[PDB]
C-alpha cells in the first residue's frame, strides 16, 4: 500500500511541493504543501487573486467553529485566520480520515503564490511550535492518535516543474539505495538536528563546530535553499568563489538575486565544489557525512540558467529542498531521529556522485550544540 503514495507530490522550483488532501463532508480538494518546518494545518477559505479554490466551510455539513483566531508568520509570508476542525483525508496516502485542527485563512500576505497550484499548508513539525499555542494538535499528531498508521513518514524529494514522494506510516524501500544514516532529533519543535563538521572539495572548514548551529539547525522541507548562519555562510561562498574563480561571476549571483546562464549543455559543474555535512550519529563518538553535488545548491530557473541556492540566516542552519532533493529522507518521531539515504531519484554526474556515508568518528560531538 505504499506505492499508493508513490509520487504524490508535485511543485514548481521554488515554490514549495504540495499533496492532494480532502477536507470536509462532502469532500473538497485541496493541494495542500508538505511544510516539515512548521506546525499548522492551514487553508484558503476567501477569494483570492492566486488561489485557483478555496475551503467551504458552510458546504461542509462536519464543519466545527473553535471561536479562536490565528496568525501564523513565516520567514516567508504570513497570514491570518479562524480556527475549526472538520474531517481530512489524504487520496494518495493512508485510506483513513480524521477529524483535525484546521486554520481557514481569511487575511494573508506574500503567502499564497501567483499561478502556484497549491491553496495551503500541512505544518509537519511538533506541537510546541504551532500558534496560537502548543495546545492546537498538529494534523499528523491528530492521524497517529485516531487511527493506527505509525508514528513515521518519509520524504522523497525529486528536481527537475518537481515531483516526489510522501510516505505516510513508514518506509518505501524501493525509493532509495544504500543503507539509512540516521541523526537524532535534538528536540522535539521543529526538527532540529546537529551538524558536527563541514567540509567543501574535502577540505575542513575548520570552524568552531557551534558555528554550524548557532541558534539552531533544522530540516525544513518548506525552504527552498540551504540556508547558513552569517559567518558560516561567508566562509562557505569564500571557498565556493575559490574554486570556481577560473569564471567571475556577477555577485548579484553570490546573494541570489541574479541569474547565471551558460549555453545549453555546456554548464561547467566540475568547477563547483561538493559541499559535505557532517551529522550527529546513532552512538558515542559516531557521525555520518552527507555529500551534495552543485546540481543541488545551483537551481534551475534559451540557455541553461542557474540561481545560487544557498544563502544566509540570522535564524540558524535551514536544511531546505536542495539538500533533501537527491536523498530518502525519513521522518522517525517513533524514535526521535531522521534518516538519510540516497534516493532513487539522484542526480548524475559523470564523475561525481551525492552520497551518504559512515561511520565516522568524531569526538566532542555535544559541544557542537548551541545552548
Ligand atoms: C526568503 C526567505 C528564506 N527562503 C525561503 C523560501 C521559501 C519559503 C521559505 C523560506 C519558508 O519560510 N517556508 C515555510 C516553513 N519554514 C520556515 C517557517 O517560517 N516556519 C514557521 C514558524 C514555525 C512560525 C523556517 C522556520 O524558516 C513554509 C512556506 C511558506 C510560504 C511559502 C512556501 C513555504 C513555499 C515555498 C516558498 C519559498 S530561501 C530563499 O529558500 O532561503
Amino acid at each position: 500500500s505504499f506505492v499508493e503514495m508513490v509520487d504524490n507530490l508535485r511543485g514548481k522550483s521554488g515554490q514549495g511541493y504540495y499533496v492532494e488532501m480532502t477536507v470536509g463532508s462532502p469532500p473538497q480538494t485541496l493541494n495542500i504543501l508538505v511544510d516539515t518546518g512548521s506546525s499548522n494545518f492551514a487553508v484558503g477559505a476567501a477569494p483570492h487573486p492566486f488561489l485557483h479554490r478555496y475551503y467551504q466551510r458552510q458546504l461542509s455539513s462536519t464543519y466545527r467553529d473553535l471561536r479562536k483566531g490565528v496568525y501564523v508568520p513565516y520567514t516567508q509570508g504570513k497570514w491570518e485566520g479562524e480556527l475549526g476542525t472538520d474531517l481530512v483525508s489524504i487520496p494518495h496516502g493512508p485510506n483513513v480520515t480524521v477529524r483535525a485542527n484546521i486554520a481557514a485563512i481569511t487575511e494573508s500576505d506574500k503567502f499564497f503564490i501567483n499561478g502556484s497550484n497549491w491553496e495551503g499548508i500541512l505544518g509537519l513539525a511538533y506541537a510546541e511550535i504551532a500558534r496560537p499555542d502548543d495546545s492546537l494538535e498538529p494534523f499528523f499528531d491528530s492521524l497517529v492518535k485516531q487511527t493506527h498508521v505509525p508514528n513515521l513518514f518519509s520524504l522523497q524529494l525529486c528536481g527537475a516543474s518537481v515531483g516526489g514522494s510522501m510516505i505516510i506510516g513508514g518506509i518505501d524501500h524501493s525509493l532509495y539505495t544504500g543503507s539509512l544514516w540516521y541523526t537524532p532529533i535534538r528536540r522535539e519543535w521543529y526538527y532540529e538536528v546537529i551538524i558536527v563538521r563541514v567540509e567543501i572539495n574535502g577540505q575542513d572548514l575548520k570552524m568552531d563546530c557551534k558555528e554550524y548551529n548557532y541558534d539552531k539547525s533544522i530540516v525544513d522541507s518548506g525552504t527552498t535553499n540551504l540556508r547558513l548562519p552569517k559567518k558560516v555562510f561567508e566562509a562557505a561562498v569564500k571557498s565556493i568563489k575559490a574554486a570556481s574563480s577560473t569564471e567571475k561571476f556577477p555577485d548579484g549571483f553570490w546573494l541570489g538575486e541574479q541569474l547565471v546562464c551558460w549555453q545549453a549543455g555546456t554548464t561547467p559543474w566540475n568547477i563547483f565544489p561538493v559541499i559535505s555535512l557532517y551529522l550527529m550519529g546513532e552512538v558515542t563518538n559516531q557521525s555520518f557525512r552527507i555529500t551534495i553535488l552543485p546540481q543541488q545548491y545551483l537551481r534551475p530557473v534559451q540557455d541553461d540558467c542557474y540561481k545560487f541556492a544557498i544563502s544566509q540566516s540570522s535564524t540558524g542552519t535551514v536544511m531546505g529542498a536542495v539538500i533533501m532533493e537527491g536523498f530518502y529522507v525519513v521522518f522517525d518521531r517513533a524514535r526521535k531521529r531522521i534518516g538519510f539515504a540516497v534516493s532513487a531519484c539522484h542526480v548524475h554526474d559523470e564523475f561525481r556522485t551525492a552520497a551518504v556515508e559512515g561511520p565516522f568518528v568524531t569526538l566532542d560531538m555535544e559541544d557542537c550544540g548551541y545552548n
